């Protein structure tokens, strides 16, 4: 089956192999709201490029295969590595066209958190508040009973109906966002979410908020109706206004949207793989651009303060996760964010490397994750010259 507008549909959009067009031409199948850049203000990435290509990966410790080939046999339909400023290496697959806007699933919750450091430091929020203080809607809810902070971190535990729907490949936290935003079938029984905000109100709590890690679109949503709440804007618009139009992007970004004209801020925004990597290289430089402060410096600072065993992710987890960041703690001191179906936004800022890298890759593998995460700190350490 080749996918195409006229095959892809609510049910199938997110299987195999209709996703690398779902994914690939979102705006074509939903409502989205645009986040547009500057025209007359794009930065060309300066370039020192290096064949990457036949850079043999280690697919565990004695098996190699070459970096070109693994991108496409998971599905990659781009993959940007950026060091020290300057573009190295971009490959684009299954005839995805470099300028056209990609899904990114939860590499969103970035912008998001970006935006929510920078009006706490404007003076307009409070972290330390209740999101009910800015949300009257969400009064004595779980969402709104929880700190900025608690969403921020990701220690909101919630629960949502299912409304009979389940997909073998979505946890519900994703299923209900979907849909929320009327881009999964509602039954003839449906009495589910009709708009985002819906979802928010059909929260459960499961945890006391701040008690434990629990990832959940519905915080980085409730985030969001804050932004746009105090601002008075969309969230397309700030984002927009503070970022996008801000850095030299190329493109335009765009999020799709519930049926309301409210962004999916949890898993919406679709960009360009080189613009990402635009942002990635202004979070390796702590937020300014041209000696710019675009954004607060404290974002890539609290992030690399984090310790193991601070903000884990788990009990006894390696891994921590804040301000909708996680942070592995690998050798290099390494940040992402990271999306369903092969996205990644990875910013070693020992060498100085951002990575950009986007599939539509509709089940991965239990092994590619890890794979990934490896083979980023073999290519930077190669792009360093170092012997490993």
């Amino acid at each position: 089956t080749t996918p195409s507008k006229n095959n892809v549909t609510k049910k199938n959009w997110l299987d195999d192999p209709y996703l690398r067009w779902s994914y690939t031409h979102m705006k074509e199948f939903t409502l989205i709201n645009d986040v547009k850049n500057n025209p007359d203000q794009i930065a060309r990435f300066p370039s020192a490029l290096q064949n990457l290509d036949d850079f043999a990966v280690q697919r565990r410790f004695g098996s190699a295969t070459p970096l070109k080939e693994l991108l496409d046999d998971n599905k990659t339909d781009a993959f940007v590595v950026v060091h020290n400023g300057q573009l190295v290496y971009e490959r684009y697959f299954n005839g995805y066209n470099e300028s056209e806007p990609h899904g990114m699933a939860s590499l969103a919750k970035v912008f998001t958190g970006a935006i929510i450091q920078s009006l706490a430091e404007e003076n307009r929020i409070d972290l330390e508040k209740t999101a009910d203080t800015y949300i009257k809607e969400l009064k004595n809810t779980p969402f709104g009973k929880a700190t900025l902070q608690q969403l921020m971190d990701m220690q909101v535990s919630v629960e949502y109906p299912t409304h009979g729907y389940e997909h073998p490949a979505l946890e519900n936290q994703d299923a209900q966002l979907y849909l929320a935003s009327n881009i999964l079938p509602r039954d003839k029984n449906y009495d589910g979410p009709m708009k985002i905000y819906d979802m928010l109100q059909e929260a459960k709590e499961t945890a006391p908020p701040g008690s434990v890690f629990s990832y959940n679109n519905g915080s980085t949503e409730t985030l969001a109706w804050i932004i746009r709440t105090i601002t008075g804007k969309s969230l397309a618009e700030n984002v927009s206004e503070r970022i996008w139009s801000q850095i030299g992007m190329e493109e335009n970004a765009y999020y799709v949207t519930d049926e309301t004209k409210i962004e999916q801020a949890s898993a919406g925004l679709n960009a360009t793989a080189r613009d990402m990597a635009r942002f990635g290289q202004l979070l390796l430089n702590n937020g300014e651009y041209n000696g710019k402060q675009i954004l607060p410096s404290s974002i890539t600072e609290d992030i690399k303060n984090v310790q193991e065993g601070e903000l884990a992710i788990g009990p006894g987890a390696s891994i921590s996760y804040h301000n909708q960041w996680w942070i592995p703690h690998n050798e290099q001191g390494a940040f992402e964010v990271l999306g369903s179906y092969g996205q990644t936004l990875y910013i070693d800022p020992k060498a100085k490397m951002v990575i950009v890298h986007f599939s539509s890759n509709a089940t991965p593998s239990n092994e590619i994750h890890s794979v990934y995460s490896n083979m980023y700190i073999d290519i930077a350490h190669h792009l360093e010259k170092l012997p490993q």
